[PDB]
């Protein structure tokens, strides 16, 4: 946690999330070249409202220790407590969307299905500390090496109270809406069973191999029609799910594979399964393929 801003010395961006940035430093306290390559996020606009919630998100990150999870190293701060920036091990292959993009004839369904895996085990140990991720898509998903992936950014992710198994939130600015489950758009409700949802829309997108066209943008936006405009887009999303509207098995998906998809994406918040359930279920399949 005893980063100084001096010996930090900037490499180049990494990523411009929601709204801060990730950049790639060397921190080289001894000035000879020697100090470890690490990630350092911070925000790009620092309102008092964005720095309390960064603060939070700090908190959040520094109490997570799973093989699935990031890795916390520390804060940096300049002169008073501005400028606050998270610092986190540099996972040296990237976001698994563009990973996976780029290595997509490499990659077989036994190695997606181990990434899902280890994404569903990430996430069991968020929902056992009363966690909601609510931004749960594979751009959010770091690779460290070609056998493990890491959830990485936890900038929307919130603690339920601790009377009620959901959480009421509705950010100013654009959310990503094609990842949202129906009650969240809805009634901005996000739980558990929200992120089950979500965790559905991630396992289409690795059976995508984040083809351009095949993305849930592309998919929603041609379902609803491609001349909704603002509020519009919300509405008709709304109403295509509610008439069990989905997205359809990508190319070359599995039928179970697409049946996990599906029960993950069902009206009923109740009737979603568990981190733990579909791990099992994953698990057994990856079994039988091998
Ligand atoms: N999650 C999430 C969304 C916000 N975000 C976080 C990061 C991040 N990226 C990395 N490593 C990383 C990233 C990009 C590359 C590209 C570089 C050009 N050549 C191809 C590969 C390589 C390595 N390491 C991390 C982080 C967080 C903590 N450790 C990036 N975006």
């Amino acid at each position: 946690t005893q980063f100084e801003e001096r010996h930090l010395k900037f490499l180049q961006q990494l990523g411009k999330g929601n709204f801060g940035s990730v950049e790639m430093c060397r921190y080289d306290p001894l000035q000879d070249n020697t100090g470890e390559v690490v990630a350092v996020k911070k925000l790009q606009h620092s309102t008092e409202e964005h720095l309390r919630d960064f603060e939070r998100e700090i908190e959040i990150l520094k109490s997570l220790q799973h093989d699935n999870i990031v890795k916390y190293k520390g804060v940096c701060y300049s002169a008073g407590r501005r400028n606050l920036k998270l610092i986190m091990e540099y996972l040296p292959y990237g976001s698994l969307r563009d990973y996976l993009q780029k290595h997509k004839e490499r990659i077989d369904h036994i190695k997606l299905l181990q990434y899902t895996s280890q994404i569903c085990k990430g996430m069991e140990y968020l929902g056992t500390k009363r966690y909601i991720h609510r931004d749960l898509a594979t751009r959010n998903i770091l690779v460290e090496n070609e056998n493990r992936v890491k959830i990485g950014d936890f900038g929307l992710t919130k603690v339920l109270p601790q009377d009620k198994e959901y959480y009421k939130v509705k950010e100013p600015g654009e959310s990503p809406i094609f990842w949202y489950a129906p009650e969240s758009l809805t009634e901005s409700k996000f739980s558990v069973a929200s992120d089950v949802w979500s965790f559905g829309v991630v396992l289409y997108e690795l059976f995508t191999y984040i083809e351009k066209s095949k993305s849930p943008p592309a998919e929603f936006m041609r379902m609803i029609g491609n001349d909704k405009q603002g509020q519009m887009i919300v509405f008709h999303l709304i109403e295509l799910l509610k008439n069990n509207g989905r997205l359809p098995r990508p190319d070359g998906c599995p039928d179970e594979i697409y049946m996990i998809m599906t029960e993950c994406w069902n009206n009923n918040v109740n009737q979603r399964p568990s981190f733990r359930d579909l791990a099992l279920r994953v698990d057994q399949i990856r079994d039988n393929m091998a």
